[PDB]
């Protein structure tokens, strides 16, 4: 392998995102273990599930679990990891609970060490403080994600990766215009990684199949390599994706190109995405007939 970490996001469970707490089938799904199974086979070995924190933690943060939805998560996570690869845990959340902005760090450290809790053996964890952070104090996207590190790790889950996600929906080419602060996180298990997005669309919200031109993934990246090299940090990029045409082959290759010779910093990359119920998406990289699947993936195997 090329990198520490090479694989796909597994969506599903936050979907229909409007129905809170949502019906498991109806509005929402988690993912399917022989379809991960595939993707291990092809040599991924980092797998990120989406959730949210209301069907989680339901009615306020600080609360129980529901038992319903939290038994689903722990069999996704235990289906990745019981293989040997990695499960990244990321409340999808945009920084916001039942849609106001977690404004309170300490109810967010105990949201964390509830979650931490039910993971805190399994090695092969990886805690994702929330899903990009966006429109909200800059300020406060620091304490949020300090207050998660501090709530993983008083649960006594000391041996996972922890992935922080900044402002600006984690983009990684607009990481150093606003996300600078972020440096003075701090992890008495030294794991903090560094977690930016780059799609390659026009406006870099991954929602065309179009890429700006053959370079434009590797040129949206070079000021976060730049920003992480001359801060000590390690970064990953958790969300990427282009649409099956040669223009968007061309750039992801090229963005992959350029992280492989740059990881000093960088650890690997994660597809947007697989799960499900993608059907005829763009981006589908659900196993056996997602187009990125099928047109996509041939074109990762040098880095698996």
């Amino acid at each position: 392998k090329v990198f520490q970490w090479f694989g796909s996001n597994e969506s599903g469970a936050e979907f229909g995102s409007q129905n809170l707490p949502g019906v498991e089938g109806k509005d929402y799904i988690w993912p399917d273990p022989n379809t991960i199974d595939t993707l291990i086979s092809k040599g991924m070995n980092i797998f990120r599930v989406p959730f949210m924190m209301e069907r989680l933690v339901p009615n306020s943060m600080t609360g129980s679990p529901d038992p319903n939805y939290l038994a689903d998560l722990i069999a996704t996570v235990n289906a990745i990891t019981q293989k040997g690869a990695y499960a990244v845990v990321d409340p999808h959340n945009y920084g916001r609970y039942y849609n106001s902005i977690i404004s309170s760090p300490s109810d967010f450290q105990t949201f964390w060490k509830t979650v931490a809790s039910q993971f805190a053996s399994n090695p092969l964890v990886i805690f994702d403080t929330n899903n990009q952070y966006h429109d909200m104090d800059q300020t406060l996207v620091l304490n949020l994600n300090q207050a998660a590190i501090d709530g993983i790790r008083s649960a006594g889950a000391t041996s996972q990766y922890i992935f922080v996600e900044g402002n600006s929906w984690t983009g990684a080419w607009t990481w150093t215009n606003v996300n600078d602060n972020m440096k003075s996180l701090t992890d008495p298990s030294d794991k903090i990684i560094y977690e930016m997005h780059q799609f390659l669309d026009s406006d870099g919200s991954g929602t065309s199949a179009t890429c700006v031109s053959s370079t434009i993934g590797q040129e949206r990246i070079t000021s976060a390599t730049q920003w992480l090299r001359a801060n000590g940090k390690k970064g990953i990029i958790g969300e990427f994706a282009g649409g099956a045409n040669d223009v968007c082959e061309t750039a992801i290759t090229g963005m992959l190109d350029y992280m492989a010779q740059n990881t000093d910093v960088w650890t690997g990359a994660i597809w947007w995405a697989a799960g499900p119920w993608w059907g005829d998406y763009i981006f589908s990289m659900e196993p056996d007939n997602g187009i990125a699947y099928q047109q996509i993936l041939p074109i990762l195997t040098p880095y698996l």
